[PDB]
């Protein structure tokens, strides 16, 4: 010990060459060797001094094996920052399966004055597989700092349904977070931004394949969102599907938004709930504003009704 200690130390082995290369200061090997003795929290020194890449990755890694986090953390800090070094870093944490370390260090890096994308998006993917409940409020925050693809196809493999719809909105793909929400209803689905992306979807089919589901599962959200729809609906097709599911009186409130279109199939199916809901001033009107129908059917029709006030309106039809 102190044999090579005041004689190297006088003038011009692991335990030995420690103390070489701790004079001729070639932390390279210092602090490769003060792991290879065990002295772990010293190594950490020699390769901050050593201030080498290559070199915390040796430290780093053997201060895993050697089980000591606190410090294969602080020491794996200056590792993370490397976009072309994360992934061997983290396929290293990860086959010692100490997955819940890693993504305790994530979590301070993501600190860190250098963090990164890859940082960002390695930490959703984890954070999905290891703690969903984490991987909400991450994307909350950083959603905008993260390959958002790669996070998507991580949270499909994951069915994080409700987050998915999150990205699938903010990546603007639209079309998607509406099917999300129409399959995983009770994670996904939320009244209001339904009917907020509804609109910038693309393929307008999406619309009629809505309406059947808000119609089957959710009737009194059905007219609501009949309203927003509207622009873009085929009132036609839609008057005719919901007639032949015989829903007509439901979406009432739609039919006369929409009628002022003078659209036929909606006088027709708008004035027989008028009829059975003996309106007859309404049906007045409606024949009155609007011209799009068959009056002589109509005047059949009601020319054999018990109610004076229809019977009457038969008499003005068939004049």
């Amino acid at each position: 010990r102190l044999a090579e200690l005041e004689e190297f130390i006088n003038g011009p082995m692991y335990d030995a060459a420690k103390l070489l290369y701790n004079n001729v200061s070639n932390f390279g090997r210092l602090a490769s060797t003060l792991v290879h003795l065990g002295e772990y929290q010293a190594a950490v020194d020699g390769a901050r001094k050593a201030n080498s890449t290559r070199t915390w990755k040796e430290v780093c890694f053997a201060c895993v094996d050697g089980k000591e986090f606190r410090l294969a953390q602080m020491c794996g800090l200056h590792i993370v920052v490397h976009a072309d070094e994360l992934e061997e870093l983290i396929n290293y944490y990860q086959d010692r399966g100490y997955f819940e370390e890693l993504i305790t260090m994530l979590e301070a890096a993501l600190g860190l004055e250098r963090a990164h994308m890859g940082m960002f998006t390695e930490l959703a993917i984890l954070y999905s597989k290891f703690k969903p409940q984490k991987m909400r409020e991450h994307l909350e925050l950083f959603w905008s700092r993260v390959n958002i693809p790669k996070v998507l196809r991580a949270a499909e493999q994951a069915h994080l349904w409700a987050e998915l719809v999150f990205l699938y909105d903010k990546y603007e793909e639209y079309d998607n977070a509406i099917i999300t929400m129409m399959n995983h209803p009770t994670d996904a689905w939320k009244e209001g931004q339904f009917k907020d992306i509804i609109t910038k979807v693309a393929n307008v089919e999406l619309y009629y394949r809505a309406i059947q589901f808000y119609l089957e599962f959710k009737p009194l959200l059905l007219n609501d969102l009949l309203m927003v729809l509207s622009p873009r609906l085929d009132h036609t097709r839609a008057v005719n599907y919901f007639s032949k599911v015989k829903q007509l009186p439901l979406v009432k409130p739609y039919l006369r938004s929409v009628q002022n279109h003078n659209n036929k199939s909606v006088n027709e199916s708008l004035n027989n709930l008028f009829i059975t809901e003996e309106d007859y001033q309404a049906l007045r009107t409606s024949i009155d504003a609007y011209d799009n129908f068959d009056n002589i059917s109509l005047a059949q029709r009601l020319e054999k009704h018990e109610l004076i006030e229809f019977r009457r309106i038969a008499a003005y039809l068939f004049k």
